[PDB]
């Protein structure tokens, strides 16, 4: 079975310098990572950093999670990311996304042993 940690990698890791794609990055990535299979995932962030760099955030700045848990962590450095937001015309199963590239601090929730990211909470 896919662990929460593996799911975080499938949903959010895109190790590279920045978004690269032959067509609309978000439409191709949301499809290829199976984020459009059971619904159109409405918002999603891809992180263009090494897996070690993202995992290291779990020992960086402790912040409250949007859901009130306290196992969220904000990166000290800005990171290269791409946000995918479903369009107003998007309707499952014909999902469609707008692509926003950014350099922002990421906030992830971490869990488990080893303590690793399992949920992407926000970017600031
Ligand atoms: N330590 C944590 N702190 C906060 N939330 C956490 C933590 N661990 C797991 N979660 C889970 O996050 C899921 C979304 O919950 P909530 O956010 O509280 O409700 P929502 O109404 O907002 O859902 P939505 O559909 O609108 O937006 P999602 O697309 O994010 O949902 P889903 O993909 O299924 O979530 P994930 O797998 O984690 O992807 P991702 O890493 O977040 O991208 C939900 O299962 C929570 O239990």
């Amino acid at each position: 079975k896919e662990t929460a940690a593996a799911k975080f990698e499938r949903q959010h890791m895109d190790s590279s310098t920045s978004a690269a794609s032959s067509s609309n990055y978000c439409n191709q990535m949301m499809k290829s990572r199976n984020l459009t299979k059971d619904r159109c995932k409405p918002v999603n962030t891809f992180v263009h950093e090494s897996l070690a760099d993202v995992q290291a955030v779990c020992s960086q700045k402790n912040v409250a999670c949007k859901n009130g848990q306290t196992n969220c962590y904000q990166s000290y450095s800005t990171m290269s990311i791409t946000d995918c937001r479903e369009t107003g015309s998007s309707k499952y199963p014909n999902c469609a996304y707008k692509t926003t590239q950014a350099n922002k601090h990421i906030i992830v929730a971490c869990e488990g042993n080893p303590y690793v990211p399992v949920h992407f909470d926000a970017s600031v």
